[PDB]
């Protein structure tokens, strides 16, 4: 039996402290190849351990293909190989695309669908999973207008999260760390922020907001843990809802939904399944 494993790396589509992502080719088809820095080996191990536990398969979860460890002279090479989404991240896409009502709802309901799939325990099945680093750079846009959730390097089954998206209980270190539901409620906070980022790009009455990240007006770039704690915990600020949203029934409903993801009390926040149901009744 022939096992053709060689992947041709073609173009770098992302570089950071995590390492690099490449468009590659295997047997005539695009794949995405994440090459980990030694600094972030634990993210490869965690995502590989999760996929060795449960082979997640969902239209709104980035599709797993392979985990590879290769011995080198003086180092270990760690690759994660997935489906390739040529439209890139939601963060990328929102910069220079605006949305209509149908495309905005389709994006957010697809994210909610992927998140509820992670969060749910299925018996007889899958363990419940919290993501712990949900953000617009960790969501990819597919050609059919739905999105998928990426990067399970911090996920927990039943590195810290991106500080801009951290829930108040994470910033004030009150999170109930032994309690799995706490981690779902941290994802819901982050989902609300992503919902806000997308909703801003939905046109109503000839108006749209420019792309901005959550809290762009109250924290610096690369905000510190203290910068975030002061805004979110001490002053209890939340992202602005522009007046123009209140002329549009879809954005009026989405504003209500995002507020129900942002309660200071984590147990007051909506569940991913309740968010899905609410989105299916909008429009
Ligand atoms: C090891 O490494 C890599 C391997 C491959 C790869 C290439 N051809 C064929 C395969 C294959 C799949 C599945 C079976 C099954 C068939 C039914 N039988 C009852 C059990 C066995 C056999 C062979 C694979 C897995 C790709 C890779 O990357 C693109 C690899 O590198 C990560
Ligand atoms: C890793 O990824 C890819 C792998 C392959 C691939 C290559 N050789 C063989 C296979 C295979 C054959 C047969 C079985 C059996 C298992 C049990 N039996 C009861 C029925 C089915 C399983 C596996 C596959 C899946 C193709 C891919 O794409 C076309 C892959 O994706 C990029
Ligand atoms: C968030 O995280 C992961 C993401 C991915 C991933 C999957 N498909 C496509 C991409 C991508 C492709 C292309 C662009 C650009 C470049 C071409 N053009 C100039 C504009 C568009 C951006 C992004 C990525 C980055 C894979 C991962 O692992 C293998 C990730 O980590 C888990």
């Amino acid at each position: 039996r022939t096992v053709a494993r060689d992947i041709t790396l073609l173009e770098c589509v992302g570089k950071g402290r995590y390492g690099e992502v490449w468009r590659g080719s295997w047997q005539g088809e695009n794949v995405a190849v994440k090459i980990f820095s030694s600094r972030d080996e634990k993210s490869w191990f965690r995502e590989t351990e999760l996929y060795n536990t449960v082979m997640l398969r969902h239209e709104n979860i980035l599709g797993f293909i392979a985990s590879d460890m290769t011995s080198r002279h003086s180092s270990t090479q760690l690759w994660l190989i997935t489906h390739y989404h040529e439209m890139g991240s939601l963060y990328d896409y929102l910069q220079l695309t605006t949305l209509d009502t149908v495309s905005c709802l389709r994006i957010v309901l697809s994210i909610a669908s992927g998140l509820a799939h992670l969060h749910i325990e299925i018996f007889g099945g899958k363990p419940a999973i919290a993501h712990r680093d949900l953000k617009s750079k960790n969501i990819l846009v597919k050609k059919n207008g739905q999105c998928c959730i990426a990067d399970l390097g911090l996920a927990v089954m039943h590195r810290v999260g991106t500080k801009r998206y951290m829930a108040p209980e994470v910033l004030d270190e009150t999170i109930q760390v032994d309690c799995f539901d706490s981690y779902k409620r941290v994802d819901i906070w982050a989902f609300g922020l992503v919902l806000w980022e997308v909703a801003r790009r939905m046109v109503s009455n000839g108006i749209v907001e420019d792309y901005k990240p959550p809290f762009y007006d109250v924290v610096p770039n690369d905000p510190s843990f203290e910068d975030m704690r002061k805004v979110v915990c001490v002053d209890q600020q939340r992202p602005n809802i522009p007046n123009r949203w209140f002329s549009d029934p879809t954005l009026t409903s989405l504003a209500k939904l995002m507020k129900e993801c942002w309660y200071q009390n984590p147990s007051a926040r909506l569940t991913a399944l309740r968010i899905k149901k609410t989105l299916t009744k909008i429009d």
